[PDB]
Parts: structure tokens; C-alpha cells; sequence
């Protein structure tokens, strides 16, 4: 799936039906000086996707999202996303028969909302299942990168960064075999405790009494031989489980080691493309192990720096962005949104982001919402927004356009 069309009707600053068509399969930028008109395009997208962790499309009464809150001749709102669905390997399950898929979300007076799929009424859960089947995880969005995530990554502790790498390793789905092994061992341990309980409370006291008639001694003495032979065989069965667990802990540590090397390699190459001549790596802090966590180390130019605090604002954004993007491959999504990440960035830096997208993220659709104007001017498709007449208007352009 990839966005081909977005229609915004009676929603926030978009008073009149606005058909925004021509979305590029790889790289779109939303630009211009109309801050509200730009941001409302992202709002409209997140509103249809059902994003619940974005304050700008959240309200006690969603009538607030209708243009002028329903008081200026528009009493309903509608947003539609149209997706191309020709690539059947990336189709939502259960919708493969559609060459295109449209999802519409409506607001009426009072704030109740409804959904349509391909123009027909649809349950909210049907819409959410569709998006989740193509890895647009509305529950915990992987595909939306805001300034807050950049700041959060910049402030993570070594333990928190290693958590990301552990999380990316994909070995908690490995863990299922480990905890099945653990309780087949706990059952083995249980038998050992009841073997020693029998000896302690029953066999050994009786043998000591019988030894201080003569046929009863050897009857109990054989039972002490029985459970001893049993205790031995249980210990060795339990040991085979201990080896099984030892091998899964080994697979765990190798998978993480491999993930660390993959992320660290991509992270440093990405940062070198966003800040040419520079480099970065993920390393344990100093004289510490890998499971005490990983910290970001930066080489500005050819010189390694002791702390991230020594980087400019723009360099800091680029290093966090490079790590975020190096990790996308482990929770991949068919579209990615970079929302207003350019506050501290030069124009050359944002041009570098565009070439990174075009060369390294083929097969995904990027949508970049520019904070400043004049950035991301090499995007394959440019949507330029400005203010007029109590309604936003959108120009659809390319870098090759004369106007």
C-alpha cells in the first residue's frame, strides 16, 4: 500500500473539499509558509488512521475538528485516504481484490464519527485490523517520527539504548521455548524435593529405628535404593534441560550481537551520509560490558568527541535521526512520516535527508512535513500550502516545475 490521494473536506483549516492527488511512491514533502495548512494535512492523515497519541486530533467533542466547529455553514467533516494496492505482496489481508483502497472518516454535529472502506460503511475495528495487517500499528505507531522522539533518543541512558537493540533483536519471540523449558525443569525440581521429603520424613527415620524385624530392614532399604536410582536419573534428565536452556541463552546473545552489529553499521553509515565526513557508533560507555548498555559516540569530522553535549543543535538532531532511521528496518512499515524535524537543520542537511530517502529507503513511501519553508526542495513531489480565504489551498509541484 502507498498513499496516492488525500481528500480533506470541512476539516480544521480546510473549509472546502480539497483533493490532494499525485502522491509520490517514494518521497513527498509538505511545505510552504501556511503553518496550519501544513500541519492539518498530517492531522487529517492521523485522523483517518485512528492515531490516539496525537493531541492535535484529540478532543472531548470531535465537532471541534470540523471547520469553524460547525458554525460557519459546514456542519460535517470528511477525510479520505486513497491507497494504491497493486503490489499484492503488500496488500492488507482480505482486501487483495481491490486495485485501490479508500478509507474515509467522517465527523457530524455532536462529534460522532463513522468509517467507510471503498465507499461502504465499515466498523472501526475493521479499519484498524486493515492498517495493522500492513504494519501500520495504530496501537504503538512505528512509522511517525516527531521532534519528541529525537529529543527522547538524545536523552536515553545506556541501558535504554541497549533496550532498543534488544527489542530489535526479536528474541522475546525466541523466549517462548525458554519458559517452556523452565517449567519442565521446575517439575523435575519438584520430584527431587519430594524424593528428599520421603527420605527425610519416612525412609531414613524408619531405617534408623529398624536397625537399633530383620526382613523389614531390607524391605525399606530396597526402597531407599529405588528412589536413589530415581533421584540420579531425574538429575540427569534435569541436566539435559539445563543444556537446552544454555543453548537458547546462547542463541539470544548471538542474535543480539548480530543486531548490535547491523544497527551500529547502518547507524554510522546513515550519519556519515547526513553529515558528510562525520561518523558515529554505539559502544558500551567506558570499561563496561554490553549488557550494561550502549551509548552514542560521535566523531565530528575526523575527531572523536567525549560527549554529545559538544555537538550543535543540528548535529544532535541528525545523530538521533540517524539512529531512529537505522532502527526502522526492524519494525518496518510501508510509509514513514517525518514531522517537523528540521528546526535546527541547514538546507544542505535536509537535502542530505532527501538523498538518504531516495537511495536507502526504496520500497517505502516517505512523507516529510517541513517546519520551515524552502527545505526538502529535492523531494519527488512537493505539496506547497499557503493561507487564503478562511481555507487552506495546496499546490502540487515537482523540483522540475517552472511554477
Amino acid at each position: 500500500m502507498r498513499v496516492t490521494e488525500l481528500i480533506i473536506d470541512g476539516f480544521k483549516s480546510y473549509a472546502v473539499r480539497t483533493v490532494i492527488t499525485g502522491w509520490d511512491e517514494s518521497f513527498n514533502a509538505v511545505t510552504g509558509l501556511n503553518g496550519s495548512g501544513k500541519s492539518n494535512i498530517l492531522d487529517a492523515i492521523c485522523f483517518v488512521l485512528g492515531i490516539t497519541n496525537m493531541s492535535t486530533v484529540r478532543a472531548q467533542n470531535l465537532q471541534d475538528l470540523i471547520y469553524k466547529r460547525g458554525q460557519a455553514g459546514v456542519t460535517k467533516a470528511s477525510v479520505t485516504i486513497v491507497f494504491d494496492n497493486r503490489d499484492k505482496k503488500r496488500s492488507p489481508i482480505g482486501f487483495e481484490e481491490y486495485a485501490t483502497i479508500s478509507v474515509t472518516r467522517q465527523i457530524v454535529l455532536g462529534g460522532t464519527t463513522k468509517y467507510l472502506i471503498n465507499g461502504h460503511r465499515a466498523q472501526q475495528q475493521t479499519v484498524q485490523n486493515l492498517f495493522q495487517s500492513v504494519q501500520l500499528n495504530i496501537n504503538n505507531p512505528n512509522f511517525l517520527i516527531m521532534q519528541g522522539r529525537i529529543t527522547k533518543v538524545l536523552n536515553m541512558k545506556p541501558a535504554e539504548i541497549l533496550a532498543m537493540i534488544e527489542e530489535a533483536a526479536g528474541t522475546r519471540m525466541f523466549e517462548d521455548r525458554k519458559e517452556k523449558a523452565l517449567k519442565t525443569m521446575a517439575k523435575k525440581d519438584l520430584k527431587l524435593q519430594e524424593i528428599t521429603e520421603l527420605l527425610r520424613d519416612e525412609i531414613e527415620p524408619k531405617l534408623e529405628k529398624l536397625r537399633q524385624s530383620m526382613n523389614m530392614i531390607d524391605s525399606v532399604e530396597k526402597k531407599e535404593m529405588s528412589l536413589k536410582h530415581m533421584m540420579k536419573t531425574v538429575l540427569k534428565d534435569k541436566h539435559k534441560i539445563e543444556e537446552t536452556i544454555a543453548t537458547l541463552d546462547e542463541y539470544k546473545r548471538k542474535a543480539l550481537q548480530e543486531t548490535w552489529e547491523k544497527v551500529n553499521g547502518d547507524f554510522g553509515q546513515i550519519f556519515n551520509e547526513l553529515l558528510p565526513g562525520s561518523f558515529a557508533k554505539l559502544e558500551p560507555p567506558e570499561g563496561k560490558d554490553l549488557t550494561d548498555g550502549l551509548e552514542v559516540k560521535v566523531r565530528l569530522g575526523k575527531v572523536w568527541k567525549q560527549s554529545l553535549t559538544e555537538l550543535s543543535g543540528g548535529q544532535r538532531s541528525l545523530i538521533a535521526l540517524s539512529l531512529i532511521m537505522a532502527l526502522l528496518q526492524f519494525k518496518p512499515a510501508p510509509m514513514y512520516i517525518l514531522d517537523e524535524v528540521d528546526a535546527a537543520l541547514d538546507l544542505s542537511h535536509t537535502q542530505n535527508i532527501g538523498r538518504l530517502i531516495k537511495t536507502r529507503f526504496k520500497g517505502s513511501q516517505f512523507i516529510v512535513v517541513s517546519l520551515k519553508d524552502g527545505m526538502f526542495q529535492n523531494a519527488n513531489r512537493i505539496f506547497r500550502v499557503r493561507f487564503s480565504e478562511g481555507t487552506s489551498v495546496v499546490q502540487a509541484l515537482t523540483p522540475a516545475d517552472l511554477k
